[PDB]
């Protein structure tokens, strides 16, 4: 049972609010992120939010905590100091050494790979939901509050770089694959794909229909070939192309070492 | 949480004690992995154990991540990257600065606190089982597989059982014994039976004028109730997280 009751959780300062959501930073026993969402859809909404996080007992995952009922519907996650890996990369625009570029990589596949040992897909992977917690520790969680926690979707802006093409025309293991990879190209280039484009609609013709994809000679001089490699592959238009976690986990472990 | 056959690489054996083997090992990153034909008694003793660590989602508690059967009984849990407690105030004398102690303290009894609100009395807690994970966060396990913990209550052989939150709280004041003196209690008696003796018929208490000399005057107060003869005069671990929180800000 993960229910904490009415009146434990001291709810303090607004940390974001979106369409679908409301976090604050607060207290119970430490620090914690409260996310406050009532109509039998965000009941539905919740509980599906609750089932999934409820899964999840890794480091390199956002740590459920528990769930509130009364007075409103509540989750209750650990507490991540620090700032998002597209907060460092595109606002800090932050220079961080290689090491540390791959040590993120592999802190990542590990999340990932272990969400997709669980029969667990993102669906929303990007630079955005991995936090670089005490700026050691990654930490994928899903911090958007733009769209609803469901099984399945039927305002995605903060998104689409990350889409794969038959995502834009879905979500699958090799979708989150094609998003890691698409954070692969943050991380060895410093920028977000396509920035050269003026419309988001010639992104979205563009990516779906096969013709456009990630520059791979924008990366950094010191990227290892391992890498390019690696990214390419994540990135391919074909999803059945594309490797699995355990594959892309061992790949960059095998590059951090070396 | 059951973890099939197969998928965990067992690695390095960092440790081997009468009823259990820890190994360092992979399964989708990092893991520690404690091994125990198995006996009913020590298979009741490992859902017992998988059980209470399956109730424990707190960052200063350690992650329990899974179990498995075959090919023979296991809990696999976060690796622990760095040293004990113990390891760093008596092993490695490592004179931490007063900043550090008390925010070892804070997360200890965070720990504490959330492991009491989830009905889960430790009954071993020690510097042993403090985890000092990446320099910098606490890990609460019980990573043994004790005497200087333990209240004067726990210490007398009883009719009844012992271990309560008070006692918990006794051995977390031994804790603080521990970070504010960097020296374990009783160090001039020369007998495990006299400490035994002693503890147990209430004669017997950390020495408060051993702390060091910047240690705080709430940290002094709080030690001295958390060692309270008499176990209901001990605080509780809500208590003892606000003293330490507003003491840290100070
Ligand atoms: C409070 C909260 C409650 C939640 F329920 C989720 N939800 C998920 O994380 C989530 C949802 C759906 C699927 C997944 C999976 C498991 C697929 C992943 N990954 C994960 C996130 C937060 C949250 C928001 N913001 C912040 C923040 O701003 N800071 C600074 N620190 C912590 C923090 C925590
Ligand atoms: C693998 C393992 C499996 C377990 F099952 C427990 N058991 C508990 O933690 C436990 C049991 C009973 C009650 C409690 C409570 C909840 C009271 C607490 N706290 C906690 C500990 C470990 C363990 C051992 N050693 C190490 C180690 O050496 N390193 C370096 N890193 C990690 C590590 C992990």
């Amino acid at each position: 049972d993960w229910e904490i009751p009415d009146g434990q959780i001291t709810v303090g300062q607004r940390i974001g609010s979106g369409s679908f959501g409301t976090v604050y930073k607060g207290k119970w026993h430490g620090d914690v992120a409260v996310k406050m969402l009532p109509t039998p859809q965000q009941l539905q909404a919740f509980k599906n939010e609750v089932g999934v996080l409820r899964k999840t007992r890794h480091v390199n995952i956002l740590l459920f905590m528990g769930y509130s009922t009364k007075p409103q519907l509540a989750i209750v996650t650990q507490w991540c100091e620090g700032s998002s890996l597209y907060k460092h990369l595109h606002a800090s625009e932050t220079k961080f050494e290689m090491k540390k570029l791959i040590d993120i990589a592999r802190q990542t596949a590990r999340g990932m790979d272990y969400l997709h040992a669980k029969s667990i897909i993102h669906r929303d992977l990007k630079s955005n939901n991995i936090f670089l917690h005490e700026d050691n520790t990654v930490k994928i969680g899903d911090f958007g509050l733009a769209t609803v926690k469901s099984r399945w979707s039927g305002q995605l802006s903060g998104s689409i770089l990350w889409m794969a093409p038959e995502v834009i025309r879905p979500y699958s293991f090799q979708s989150d694959v094609y998003a890691f990879g698409i954070v692969l190209y943050e991380l060895m280039t410093g920028q977000l794909p396509y920035s050269n484009i003026n419309n988001r609609d010639q992104i979205i013709e563009m990516v779906g229909r096969g013709s456009l994809s990630p520059d791979l000679s924008k990366v950094r001089s010191n990227c290892p070939k391992r890498m390019k490699r690696l990214m390419a592959e994540c990135l391919k238009k074909k999803r059945d192309e594309r490797p699995s976690f355990p594959r892309i986990l061992a790949e960059i472990e095998e590059l951090a070492r070396e």
